[PDB]
């Protein structure tokens, strides 16, 4: 099948702050893909309207989401009633692990009305968030 | 006269489940009810949607030059966005911020308004009658 | 049909005081208005008013075999009074609560109403003429 | 490789009630389909379950001589048990918890874990299938 | 050197809600006196304002390849924009967060930054003087 | 001995909904369920109802002067009435209050009660049968 | 001048219990000390005792045509009851509220009073003597 | 029928201070006198006390198949276990928490159960009876 | 009788700013109003002011061999002076807080006292008139 | 005098990490010190350490009849466990808490004790000699 | 124009530990660069350091009636100081508040000013030439 | 060697009241004790009492030229005085925090120390024996 690998603010900046970049990590899974006979398309943007505007259209061309919000995670309602309005299966993803840091990180206003969620096992976790949709 | 009805996220998604909630109706066939009571009203009225924060802000903004008053319904921004907030306050046309479903009843992180101290009013829990009401509510002062 | 206009505590005295904040009409002649709105409406409303919560209870109660809606103005008791709460729960009729001045843009504590999750909806901050559009959508229901 | 599947109280009881929010299967199911996957790998796995908290912490003690990671579902004693989160940073494995159904969406005192901020991380929501994505993150590792 | 002076919601309003005879200080009037201040110690400024969140995410990322340095007066969002936050641990330059009015004094939900802990610095009350206040800090680093 | 039976505001209105949280019984069921308890067990008791709460604080004050207990149901009051607390402090009889539904397991805010600290004790979530179980414990203590 | 002393819920039982935390004299005891205290400063005093907080707030409004200050002790409604809050605000006369025990050595939900940030002040634990205080404000205004 | 009486930490000490509190009565004694209540009205009942947490989780999960109710005591575990919680929300059938001292008099911490929220209900305050009563609600179901 | 007026920080500036919250009276004015006053009753007073915690703290502890109570006025170490609060406790002096502006009706931090709970009782509101009031207490005791 | 120094859950793990926050005596190694210390003083110890809140339990109960005193390191029970803590109360010996780290340096949720209020006194940071110092600490009693 | 610095607790130990968060210099080397700082802009500067609060209170009361402007740095007294705030309260001139480390990247007590509200304004983490942009303010008014 | 023991507010007033709290002895006996424990051990200390904060952060400054150690007894200044927290931080010596009652017993406000977190440890409940079980620690540093 095909899914959505929807990335947030900041993600993009994976790298100047794993050891990888986000294209380092697209292109194992898009390697990841292929082995597996399944499509992914990518989507980046640091704009919280981006984000909403794509789940909404997901509905009519994909059967998953694996979203990582970055920092959205935290606060963003509006992106949480975008994935409560669609019928897809939507996984929340984050490479590092929340919980030993900032506690303002420590809650998801998003996870919730999701599938479920990932966190601190690296871009490893986009990986296991696509094998679990794979199983829907 | 002639008001902006601002709708916000998610509200374009009105119709594709729980009806009990928000009712059974679309974005479009409301608008269309405010089209009738609009004319019958005999007055004019601006309908925009838009998912990202920036786009009410600009539009609340750029109101001040072109109507006499907003209709509001941030959808979720209502629990958080400070910046919407602010925007109200910059102008000087009157608002009102209008909800829907009875936010009251749901989840308690929908239970308070950071855009309501400095608007005209609120309207929560009325179902899609709240536009019309705060359209009179408007045309009233 | 014929609507019960429930007013609390301390509603007697609005007029006395802060008219950018409550209005200048008395509650006397904002009864007046209502009764005027309603004739034009084809419709019969009741009025009352006390400063006991026991009495809005009772009054609650007994609507039911009477009036086939509520629109309340608690007053402070919109605060802390779960047992008005649990009276509007026990009975089958839509009741609107109502709140001339915007209480959000007053004291924190007028900031939350423990009535409003088991009611249909709430009004805020649009002065007398909350009693009429409350008016109007208990008739559109 | 050899890894620990370590049960925490009332895991055991999956059947007793609701699939909807925790899946159809048994503790003993989830357990024979785990072993399938780890022969092909030459994965070996020990399952064991408690409802004692000291059980849990003597079993990730004497784990640092036995296993190379272990896969940690304790549980309700997530949301309080300081003393299971100090086993955890005493040993060098690493540890991943996972919880089936999607706390996030249940009561509120499920919504934090006191274990996690000293785990490797956590996958929660994802059914019966967590375990194995968790078995397949300690082979990445 | 050359520094970016990066203005978010609402700051363009800058005056709104004075008269005019007196008018108040515009944003324009501000850059104005920026642009000679900036012109007296032989030091370049570009200036950029926006509504929107993710506009000013996207200027802080593409700083590091042509500025030296950012003053940022992020409007509401400093109490809330944990994505702003990430943005400007993320790059490598040094930012001031600025705001004009003494927000300690306003409501609280403005006594806190989640943008401050990260960055350099911040400046809070000392009006327009704030931007050449900041300016001159990180001319000195 | 002679109990008072004291219902708070709404209790009037059991039956009106939800038989599953209360049950299908309403105030006056209760009551006559009671009164062939007690001529039984040979002991009067006196019901009275009101959703005043200053009516029930006038009761708990002349209760001292007629009764050897209170069985009280205040209603809603029980979350936020410390001045029917006070009014239970200022008396020397027992009080045992009393819910029909599990409070634990509604809002929030039926999770505490302001008046039973002063009481003797509380029993909550065992439908009706909780006025006739707190009738025995009161029975238990020689009203 | 002439003044009503104002006492709640509860305070007609003073005796019954407690004599170091609440002293051992009755309200009668009082209302006679205070009837002779009177006496002696050539004043009037009228005195109103009730359990409800609909009664306090009827006192209070009636107040303002027949006395020219109130003391009150409104018992344990000082810790909840906005009702009686916005009756003092709604009239012109000065309230002083009074207390009898330290409260601030009592329980916890003693330790606020919704009713005096909108009275002239408050005495708190100086035994009955604080009615008599009371009176000698009042007449000092 | 046959219940249970089950007894967590602590409760063994009923006696080695305060019978002001709890009774004067040790565990035994309230045994004794369980047992013969039992016979009265024709009942069967089983006793099991212990300080471990774990061994009332085991007892609660094999007591589906024994009896048809339990009377559970959980002595400080009520405050924090939401494992034994969870461990009553898996069976079907009724618990009873009952606690023999006047909680809601003592520490704040012992004023929440984490356990009554999914059992029957709860006693409180009413001494060694509670037990008695107890068995009779359950006789009643 | 001999009693100590102990005032605090800040109190020597009543006057320099806003006389509508606290009076326009200076402090002299009010020790020569009081010293009036005390030739009046047949009673004799001290005067100390300091803005330092220490000075009042030794103050309250020497008072003991010296005087027969005290009316303090400690300023805003009120809101967080545990130190005071244990010299007052450490002493066994009748002490009377006295406090002239309406604190409740100013910033939330004002709203509580630390010193209050070991003192006899605290005045608050009522002017400069409650330093006055506060000695007759006293006199009663 | 025979003193019990019991220890909890993965205290046993001493020195396997850490030796500035920890130290470096295995428990081993302190036990051993201790025993020399008490060959005279002449007085015998007893040590006892496990992972089972309920085996702490059952020690302090029986410690009763055999001990004169405890030397209580709950681990990270000390933050949770209201069972140890009623124990701790049940029983007539004095009972010292200590722990080897400064915990207050450490995490939150370690800045509290619910052991220590019923305890004689709690022993923080002072290492392994916190140990002896509480066998003094008893000793001089 | 003539200033006062003034500076609170601990400011007097810049140097003797940490310049990787305080920067390199001690107090006495930053009062040398800004005597010359300002010598170069012909104006006058008074310093004083003090541990105690009440040296601060006395400094900003006598300040009145010499300087035209405070620059404080009180150390941690800015956490709790409301004496302070109050002191600051009651003097006409403008008062900046002042700290070297970004306080918002330190302790959670740290990121609140209980004088920032009643100051012209605040800054934090520029190092030692806030000082210098404080006096720069000061001079630009 | 040398160290100082250094004494806050109010601790010179042990002795006046409650004897089981507090002990028998007062301050002077218990330095009396101290210098005969630390001559029978050859060791020297220095004693410093004051009610004043500043005069403790003195101390801690100048301590460091001096003494080997400090053992501190704050007083109430253990719960709120940041500054004296920043003062052992800005010293290299070992300190001891030492309070004779057992706080955790007492007020909640007693519960947390400010000054604990960057001290070497504290002791609490342990009485006047608590200052001699420091100076042991101190012993071995």
């Amino acid at each position: 099948p095909h899914f959505l690998i929807l990335n947030g603010p900041n993600v993009n900046r994976l790298g100047s702050r794993g050891r990888q970049t986000l294209t380092d990590i697209e292109t194992d899974l898009f390697q990841f893909a292929e082995a597996l006979h399944i499509q992914l398309t990518f989507f980046q943007s640091n704009h919280e309207g981006d984000l909403i505007d794509a789940i909404h259209e997901a509905e009519e061309q994909y059967s998953g989401i694996v979203l990582n919000p970055g920092a959205l995670s935290h606060y963003s309602y509006a992106i949480r009633d975008a994935v409560s309005s669609i019928s897809l299966p939507v996984v929340e993803v984050h490479l590092s692990n929340l919980y030993a840091r900032e506690e303002f990180r420590h809650q998801s206003v998003i996870a919730p009305v999701a599938k479920g969620q990932i966190v601190g096992l690296g871009a490893e976790g986009y990986k296991l968030a696509v094998r679990y949709l794979l199983s829907q």
